[PDB]
């Protein structure tokens, strides 16, 4: 039986209203009022497009999205409403659908970002640590609110390197965290999925996206994108393991009463835990200072329970530098 070790009963002393999205009753907006400008991206669940605001001739992200579920869109959209405004959390600003088709478009607000896969590279060791110190902050916020982002990865964080400006987007698999509630686990990008997603240990909480923090943070300290390059989700496992260790994995098996999968089992294997300086290169040795490696290691423990909360991430003195200067 596990359970958030912050925030847990955010969602039982909101009113009902507030987590019962299923209740929500969508206002669409007005359709002619937002027009494609270029397509900017694609997902398996939508076609993305700069646009504009016709009335006020303001840029724009529309999101088309591919036939979804009733319950599948109201949960975005009620978890965008309840966080709108937080800090570094996208905005919604309208929701429209086609007449004829029914297809539905959310509007969200415009931001200049660079790919990551070109941007990553040139940040320097200070915006590294401001970057992920913006980042925590949405996440502070959004596990605040009872909801966990479930999808922490580069593709979802937003950058305006100019304006040094950050966002969190895609909410469509965030949901609300529920003391003891059992979530499917088949959520985030491999990559970043946690060790509780790949043993299906199913009531996981805020904690999940602080795994997938980590990944993020040592792809870029590291410079090795993604850090952790399985293949599928028992690869993944065994990349994870390769690692941390076999030791504490099994360890945390035992911890939940988890059993592997005989073939994953075999799969994972036995393996040594290997030091984080092992992967310290010509490369990235201006970013993997012992500050870096402490609050790295911090994130990423194979046991949910174990893992910095954000709040916690937040104060780690690898960030001194950047909450000195916000306090001025
Ligand atoms: N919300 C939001 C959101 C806010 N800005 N934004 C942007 N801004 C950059 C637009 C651009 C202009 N030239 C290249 N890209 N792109 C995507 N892209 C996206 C693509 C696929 C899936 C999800 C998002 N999503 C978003």
């Amino acid at each position: 039986m596990s359970k958030a070790r912050v925030y847990a009963d955010v969602n039982v002393l909101r009113p009902k209203e507030y987590w019962d999205y299923e209740a929500l009753t969508v206002q669409w907006g007005e359709q002619d009022d937002y027009e494609v400008v270029r397509k900017v991206g694609r997902g398996k669940y939508s076609e993305v497009f700069e646009g504009i605001n016709v009335n006020n001739n303001e840029k724009c992200i529309i999101k088309i999205l591919k036939p979804v579920k009733k319950k599948k869109i109201k949960r975005e959209i009620k978890i965008l409403q309840n966080l709108c405004g937080g800090p570094n959390i996208v905005k919604l600003l309208d929701i429209v659908r086609d007449q004829h088709s029914k297809t539905p478009s959310l509007i969200f607000e415009y931001v200049n970002n660079t790919d990551f896969k070109v941007l990553y590279p040139t940040l320097t060791d200070y915006d590294i640590r401001y970057y992920i110190y913006e980042l925590l902050k949405a996440l502070d916020y959004c596990h605040s609110q009872g909801i966990m982002h479930r999808d922490v990865k580069p593709h979802n964080v937003m950058i305006d390197h100019e304006l040094r400006k950050l966002r969190l987007i895609d909410w469509g698999l965030a949901e609300f965290y529920h003391p003891g509630k059992e979530y499917n686990v088949r959520v985030a990008s491999r990559y970043f999925k946690g060790p509780e997603l790949l043993v299906d240990l199913q009531d996981y909480d805020y904690s999940l996206d602080m795994w997938s923090l980590g990944c993020m943070f040592a792809g870029m300290i590291f410079r090795k994108e993604p850090f952790f390059y399985g293949h599928d989700n028992h690869d993944q496992l065994v990349k994870i393991a390769k690692v941390l260790g076999t030791d504490g994995l099994n360890a945390y098996l035992n911890k939940y009463r988890i059993e592997l999968d005989p073939q994953l089992e075999a799969l994972v294997g036995r393996h040594s835990r290997k030091p984080w300086l092992k992967f310290m290169n010509a490369d990235n040795q201006h970013l993997v200072s012992p500050e870096a490696i402490d609050f790295l290691d911090k994130l990423l423990r194979y046991d949910h329970q174990e893992r910095l909360t954000a709040l916690e991430a937040m104060t780690h003195p690898y960030f001194q530098q950047v909450r000195a200067a916000e306090n001025s």
